[PDB]
Protein backbone atom coordinates (compact mmCIF):
# COMPACT_ATOMS: atom_id res chain seq x y z
CA UNK A 1 0.00 0.00 0.00
CA UNK A 2 2.58 2.58 1.21
CA UNK A 3 5.45 3.21 -1.28
CA UNK A 4 8.73 3.81 0.53
CA UNK A 5 11.09 5.90 -1.56
CA UNK A 6 14.53 4.65 -2.53
CA UNK A 7 17.36 5.24 -0.02
CA UNK A 8 19.41 8.37 -0.89
CA UNK A 9 22.26 7.86 1.64
CA UNK A 10 24.96 7.21 -0.85
CA UNK A 11 24.04 10.16 -3.06
CA UNK A 12 23.70 12.60 -0.16
CA UNK A 13 27.17 11.70 1.00
CA UNK A 14 28.28 12.03 -2.63
CA UNK A 15 26.85 15.54 -2.30
CA UNK A 16 29.20 16.37 0.59
CA UNK A 17 32.24 15.45 -1.46
CA UNK A 18 31.01 17.16 -4.59
CA UNK A 19 30.15 20.52 -3.00
CA UNK A 20 32.83 20.47 -0.30
CA UNK A 21 30.53 21.31 2.63
CA UNK A 22 31.64 20.97 6.27
CA UNK A 23 35.09 19.66 5.20
CA UNK A 24 37.92 19.42 7.65
CA UNK A 25 41.00 18.22 5.76
CA UNK A 26 42.61 18.67 2.34
CA UNK A 27 44.10 16.14 -0.10
CA UNK A 28 46.67 17.21 -2.63
CA UNK A 29 47.15 15.09 -5.68
CA UNK A 30 49.58 16.38 -8.32
CA UNK A 31 49.07 20.03 -7.22
CA UNK A 32 45.21 19.82 -7.18
CA UNK A 33 43.54 20.39 -3.79
CA UNK A 34 40.45 18.45 -2.66
CA UNK A 35 38.63 19.06 0.60
CA UNK A 36 37.24 15.99 2.42
CA UNK A 37 35.99 14.71 5.74
CA UNK A 38 38.22 12.74 8.02
CA UNK A 39 35.54 10.71 9.73
CA UNK A 40 34.14 9.33 6.42
CA UNK A 41 37.56 8.48 4.94
CA UNK A 42 38.62 6.86 8.22
CA UNK A 43 35.42 4.80 8.43
CA UNK A 44 35.96 3.55 4.81
CA UNK A 45 39.74 3.09 4.59
CA UNK A 46 42.03 1.61 7.23
CA UNK A 47 44.89 3.45 5.65
CA UNK A 48 43.25 6.85 5.87
CA UNK A 49 42.07 5.86 9.35
CA UNK A 50 45.50 5.25 10.80
CA UNK A 51 46.96 8.27 8.96
CA UNK A 52 44.53 10.60 10.71
CA UNK A 53 44.64 8.83 14.02
CA UNK A 54 48.45 8.38 14.44
CA UNK A 55 50.41 10.05 11.63
CA UNK A 56 49.46 13.70 11.12
CA UNK A 57 51.56 16.29 13.04
CA UNK A 58 49.59 19.55 13.50
CA UNK A 59 52.15 21.34 11.29
CA UNK A 60 50.79 19.41 8.27
CA UNK A 61 47.51 21.24 8.97
CA UNK A 62 45.08 18.34 8.21
CA UNK A 63 46.65 18.10 4.83
CA UNK A 64 47.64 14.95 2.98
CA UNK A 65 50.06 14.72 0.09
CA UNK A 66 49.19 12.03 -2.47
CA UNK A 67 52.09 10.92 -4.70
CA UNK A 68 50.98 7.38 -5.58
CA UNK A 69 47.91 8.26 -7.71
CA UNK A 70 46.78 9.95 -10.91
CA UNK A 71 44.13 12.69 -10.43
CA UNK A 72 41.32 11.09 -12.48
CA UNK A 73 41.87 7.77 -10.71
CA UNK A 74 41.89 9.48 -7.38
CA UNK A 75 38.56 11.18 -8.05
CA UNK A 76 37.01 7.78 -8.74
CA UNK A 77 38.48 6.19 -5.66
CA UNK A 78 37.01 9.10 -3.64
CA UNK A 79 33.63 8.84 -5.36
CA UNK A 80 33.76 5.19 -4.16
CA UNK A 81 34.71 6.17 -0.59
CA UNK A 82 31.72 8.49 -0.33
CA UNK A 83 29.09 6.55 -2.36
CA UNK A 84 30.06 2.84 -2.79
CA UNK A 85 30.00 3.40 -6.60
CA UNK A 86 32.61 3.91 -9.27
CA UNK A 87 30.81 4.85 -12.52
CA UNK A 88 33.97 5.17 -14.62
CA UNK A 89 35.66 2.07 -13.32
CA UNK A 90 35.89 0.44 -16.84
CA UNK A 91 38.11 3.03 -18.38
CA UNK A 92 40.69 2.78 -15.49
CA UNK A 93 40.32 -0.60 -13.83
CA UNK A 94 44.08 -1.44 -13.62
CA UNK A 95 45.07 1.92 -11.98
CA UNK A 96 41.92 1.91 -9.83
CA UNK A 97 42.83 -1.60 -8.64
CA UNK A 98 46.31 -0.22 -7.68
CA UNK A 99 44.73 2.69 -5.81
CA UNK A 100 42.24 0.48 -3.96
CA UNK A 101 45.06 -1.80 -3.01
CA UNK A 102 47.18 1.12 -1.61
CA UNK A 103 44.19 2.49 0.40
CA UNK A 104 42.96 -0.98 1.45
CA UNK A 105 39.48 -0.53 -0.06
CA UNK A 106 38.59 -4.24 -0.42
CA UNK A 107 35.33 -4.04 -2.21
CA UNK A 108 36.55 -1.55 -4.84
CA UNK A 109 39.48 -3.84 -5.37
CA UNK A 110 37.12 -6.71 -6.13
CA UNK A 111 34.98 -4.50 -8.38
CA UNK A 112 38.18 -3.88 -10.35
CA UNK A 113 38.96 -7.59 -10.37
CA UNK A 114 35.55 -8.23 -11.94
CA UNK A 115 35.95 -5.70 -14.74
CA UNK A 116 39.40 -6.98 -15.55
CA UNK A 117 38.29 -10.63 -15.58
CA UNK A 118 35.58 -9.75 -18.15
CA UNK A 119 38.38 -8.31 -20.28
CA UNK A 120 40.64 -11.32 -20.12
CA UNK A 121 41.90 -12.04 -23.64
CA UNK A 122 44.62 -14.26 -25.12
CA UNK A 123 46.73 -11.21 -25.87
CA UNK A 124 46.44 -9.55 -22.35
CA UNK A 125 46.20 -12.53 -20.00
CA UNK A 126 49.87 -12.57 -18.98
CA UNK A 127 49.73 -8.81 -18.30
CA UNK A 128 46.55 -9.24 -16.25
CA UNK A 129 48.04 -12.04 -14.13
CA UNK A 130 51.12 -9.90 -13.46
CA UNK A 131 48.92 -7.05 -12.39
CA UNK A 132 46.88 -9.28 -10.17
CA UNK A 133 49.89 -10.77 -8.42
CA UNK A 134 51.43 -7.29 -8.09
CA UNK A 135 48.27 -6.06 -6.35
CA UNK A 136 47.17 -9.04 -4.17
CA UNK A 137 43.98 -9.55 -6.20
CA UNK A 138 43.18 -13.20 -5.40
CA UNK A 139 39.98 -13.85 -7.34
CA UNK A 140 41.56 -12.16 -10.43
CA UNK A 141 44.76 -14.12 -10.14
CA UNK A 142 42.78 -17.37 -10.01
CA UNK A 143 40.57 -16.40 -12.96
CA UNK A 144 43.63 -15.36 -15.03
CA UNK A 145 45.40 -18.64 -14.27
CA UNK A 146 42.31 -20.72 -15.28
CA UNK A 147 41.92 -18.61 -18.46
CA UNK A 148 45.54 -19.22 -19.29
CA UNK A 149 45.21 -23.02 -18.85
CA UNK A 150 41.98 -23.33 -20.79
CA UNK A 151 43.66 -21.32 -23.59
CA UNK A 152 47.33 -22.40 -23.20
CA UNK A 153 47.89 -23.17 -26.89
CA UNK A 154 47.17 -19.60 -28.14
CA UNK A 155 48.57 -17.94 -25.00
CA UNK A 156 52.05 -19.47 -25.24
CA UNK A 157 52.32 -17.83 -28.71
CA UNK A 158 51.92 -14.24 -27.32
CA UNK A 159 54.70 -11.73 -26.71
CA UNK A 160 53.10 -11.02 -23.36
CA UNK A 161 53.38 -14.64 -22.24
CA UNK A 162 56.95 -14.82 -23.62
CA UNK A 163 57.87 -11.60 -21.88
CA UNK A 164 56.48 -13.00 -18.67
CA UNK A 165 58.45 -16.22 -18.79
CA UNK A 166 61.57 -14.05 -18.40
CA UNK A 167 60.14 -11.26 -16.18
CA UNK A 168 58.14 -13.36 -13.69
CA UNK A 169 59.11 -17.05 -13.87
CA UNK A 170 57.42 -17.89 -10.49
CA UNK A 171 54.01 -17.02 -12.00
CA UNK A 172 54.66 -19.52 -14.82
CA UNK A 173 55.45 -21.96 -11.97
CA UNK A 174 52.19 -21.38 -10.09
CA UNK A 175 50.20 -21.70 -13.32
CA UNK A 176 51.92 -25.03 -14.22
CA UNK A 177 51.33 -26.10 -10.55
CA UNK A 178 47.62 -25.57 -11.35
CA UNK A 179 47.56 -29.22 -12.65
CA UNK B 1 33.11 -15.68 -11.84
CA UNK B 2 34.34 -12.92 -9.47
CA UNK B 3 32.21 -12.52 -6.29
CA UNK B 4 31.95 -8.87 -5.26
CA UNK B 5 31.32 -8.53 -1.55
CA UNK B 6 28.29 -6.73 -0.20
CA UNK B 7 28.58 -2.93 0.23
CA UNK B 8 29.46 -1.96 3.84
CA UNK B 9 28.95 1.84 3.51
CA UNK B 10 25.96 2.08 5.73
CA UNK B 11 27.47 -0.03 8.50
CA UNK B 12 30.83 1.76 8.44
CA UNK B 13 29.07 5.06 8.88
CA UNK B 14 27.01 3.40 11.62
CA UNK B 15 30.42 2.65 13.14
CA UNK B 16 31.30 6.36 13.29
CA UNK B 17 28.18 7.16 15.25
CA UNK B 18 28.49 4.16 17.52
CA UNK B 19 32.12 4.70 18.54
CA UNK B 20 32.11 8.49 18.35
CA UNK B 21 35.26 8.84 16.21
CA UNK B 22 36.25 12.13 14.55
CA UNK B 23 33.12 13.88 15.92
CA UNK B 24 32.79 17.62 15.81
CA UNK B 25 29.51 18.54 17.52
CA UNK B 26 27.40 17.39 20.46
CA UNK B 27 23.64 16.75 20.78
CA UNK B 28 21.96 16.91 24.13
CA UNK B 29 18.69 15.13 24.57
CA UNK B 30 17.17 15.12 28.08
CA UNK B 31 20.62 15.58 29.73
CA UNK B 32 22.34 12.79 27.67
CA UNK B 33 25.21 13.90 25.41
CA UNK B 34 25.83 12.39 21.96
CA UNK B 35 28.75 13.31 19.73
CA UNK B 36 28.06 13.47 15.97
CA UNK B 37 29.35 14.80 12.68
CA UNK B 38 27.96 17.95 11.18
CA UNK B 39 28.59 17.11 7.56
CA UNK B 40 26.65 13.80 7.72
CA UNK B 41 23.66 15.26 9.61
CA UNK B 42 23.57 18.24 7.24
CA UNK B 43 23.71 16.01 4.16
CA UNK B 44 20.78 13.90 5.53
CA UNK B 45 18.51 16.49 7.17
CA UNK B 46 17.63 19.93 5.85
CA UNK B 47 16.82 20.98 9.36
CA UNK B 48 20.20 20.01 10.77
CA UNK B 49 21.74 21.51 7.64
CA UNK B 50 20.35 24.99 8.11
CA UNK B 51 20.95 24.86 11.88
CA UNK B 52 24.68 24.34 11.33
CA UNK B 53 24.95 26.65 8.38
CA UNK B 54 23.00 29.70 9.71
CA UNK B 55 21.90 29.24 13.34
CA UNK B 56 24.77 28.27 15.64
CA UNK B 57 26.58 31.18 17.40
CA UNK B 58 30.13 30.13 18.42
CA UNK B 59 29.13 30.52 22.09
CA UNK B 60 26.90 27.43 21.74
CA UNK B 61 30.15 25.55 21.02
CA UNK B 62 28.83 23.20 18.26
CA UNK B 63 26.25 22.03 20.69
CA UNK B 64 22.58 21.41 20.03
CA UNK B 65 19.83 21.19 22.61
CA UNK B 66 17.05 18.75 21.73
CA UNK B 67 13.76 19.30 23.59
CA UNK B 68 11.28 17.82 21.11
CA UNK B 69 12.35 14.14 21.36
CA UNK B 70 12.57 11.16 23.70
CA UNK B 71 16.08 9.63 24.03
CA UNK B 72 15.26 6.14 22.67
CA UNK B 73 13.44 7.68 19.71
CA UNK B 74 16.30 10.01 19.08
CA UNK B 75 18.81 7.15 18.99
CA UNK B 76 16.74 5.48 16.27
CA UNK B 77 16.38 8.63 14.24
CA UNK B 78 20.19 9.00 14.42
CA UNK B 79 20.79 5.36 13.52
CA UNK B 80 18.65 6.19 10.44
CA UNK B 81 20.65 9.35 9.64
CA UNK B 82 23.90 7.40 9.62
CA UNK B 83 22.76 4.05 8.11
CA UNK B 84 19.38 4.38 6.28
CA UNK B 85 17.96 1.75 8.70
CA UNK B 86 15.77 1.83 11.77
CA UNK B 87 15.74 -1.69 13.30
CA UNK B 88 13.43 -0.82 16.20
CA UNK B 89 10.99 1.24 14.19
CA UNK B 90 7.98 -1.04 15.09
CA UNK B 91 8.05 -0.42 18.78
CA UNK B 92 8.03 3.43 18.31
CA UNK B 93 6.56 4.23 14.91
CA UNK B 94 4.24 7.09 16.06
CA UNK B 95 7.01 9.01 17.96
CA UNK B 96 9.57 8.18 15.25
CA UNK B 97 7.16 9.59 12.65
CA UNK B 98 6.96 12.81 14.76
CA UNK B 99 10.76 13.00 14.97
CA UNK B 100 11.24 12.40 11.24
CA UNK B 101 8.69 15.06 10.55
CA UNK B 102 10.48 17.63 12.82
CA UNK B 103 13.90 16.85 11.21
CA UNK B 104 12.47 16.60 7.66
CA UNK B 105 13.73 13.04 7.10
CA UNK B 106 11.28 12.06 4.31
CA UNK B 107 12.12 8.46 3.83
CA UNK B 108 12.06 7.61 7.55
CA UNK B 109 8.73 9.33 7.71
CA UNK B 110 7.39 7.03 5.00
CA UNK B 111 8.94 3.98 6.69
CA UNK B 112 6.89 4.97 9.74
CA UNK B 113 3.81 5.45 7.59
CA UNK B 114 4.21 1.88 6.34
CA UNK B 115 4.49 0.30 9.79
CA UNK B 116 1.51 2.24 11.03
CA UNK B 117 -0.63 1.33 8.00
CA UNK B 118 0.05 -2.39 8.68
CA UNK B 119 -1.28 -1.77 12.19
CA UNK B 120 -4.48 -0.08 11.14
CA UNK B 121 -7.32 -1.59 13.17
CA UNK B 122 -10.97 -0.66 13.78
CA UNK B 123 -10.13 0.43 17.30
CA UNK B 124 -7.06 2.66 16.39
CA UNK B 125 -7.97 4.03 12.97
CA UNK B 126 -9.27 7.40 14.17
CA UNK B 127 -6.13 7.84 16.31
CA UNK B 128 -3.92 6.92 13.35
CA UNK B 129 -5.64 9.40 11.02
CA UNK B 130 -5.23 12.15 13.63
CA UNK B 131 -1.57 11.33 13.92
CA UNK B 132 -1.13 11.32 10.19
CA UNK B 133 -2.81 14.68 9.69
CA UNK B 134 -0.85 16.10 12.65
CA UNK B 135 2.42 15.02 11.00
CA UNK B 136 1.84 15.64 7.25
CA UNK B 137 2.01 11.92 6.44
CA UNK B 138 0.11 11.81 3.12
CA UNK B 139 0.23 8.13 2.17
CA UNK B 140 -0.80 7.21 5.77
CA UNK B 141 -3.62 9.70 5.83
CA UNK B 142 -4.98 8.27 2.57
CA UNK B 143 -4.65 4.66 3.75
CA UNK B 144 -6.38 5.49 7.08
CA UNK B 145 -9.24 7.23 5.28
CA UNK B 146 -9.77 4.25 2.90
CA UNK B 147 -9.60 1.83 5.88
CA UNK B 148 -12.19 3.88 7.68
CA UNK B 149 -14.58 3.86 4.67
CA UNK B 150 -14.20 0.17 3.94
CA UNK B 151 -14.91 -0.48 7.65
CA UNK B 152 -17.27 2.45 8.49
CA UNK B 153 -19.90 0.30 10.24
CA UNK B 154 -17.56 -1.00 13.01
CA UNK B 155 -15.49 2.21 13.13
CA UNK B 156 -18.39 4.56 13.91
CA UNK B 157 -19.02 2.41 17.04
CA UNK B 158 -15.54 3.15 18.55
CA UNK B 159 -14.75 5.65 21.29
CA UNK B 160 -11.83 6.79 19.18
CA UNK B 161 -14.05 7.68 16.23
CA UNK B 162 -16.57 9.33 18.60
CA UNK B 163 -13.82 11.27 20.31
CA UNK B 164 -12.60 12.41 16.94
CA UNK B 165 -15.95 13.70 15.76
CA UNK B 166 -15.68 16.29 18.56
CA UNK B 167 -11.88 16.83 18.57
CA UNK B 168 -11.23 17.03 14.80
CA UNK B 169 -14.47 17.54 12.85
CA UNK B 170 -12.63 18.59 9.61
CA UNK B 171 -11.09 15.10 9.37
CA UNK B 172 -14.60 13.58 9.50
CA UNK B 173 -15.36 16.05 6.67
CA UNK B 174 -12.46 14.98 4.46
CA UNK B 175 -13.32 11.32 5.02
CA UNK B 176 -17.01 11.87 4.06
CA UNK B 177 -15.71 13.94 1.06
CA UNK B 178 -13.93 10.69 0.04
CA UNK B 179 -17.20 9.68 -1.78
Amino acid sequence: MVKVPECRLADELGGLWENSRFTDCCLCVAGQEFQAHKAILAARSPVFSAMFEHEMEESKKNRVEINDVEPEVFKEMMCFIYTGKAPNLDKMADDLLAAADKYALERLKVMCEDALCSNLSVENAAEILILADLHSADQLKTQAVDFINYHASDVLETSGWKSMVVSHPHLVAEAERSL
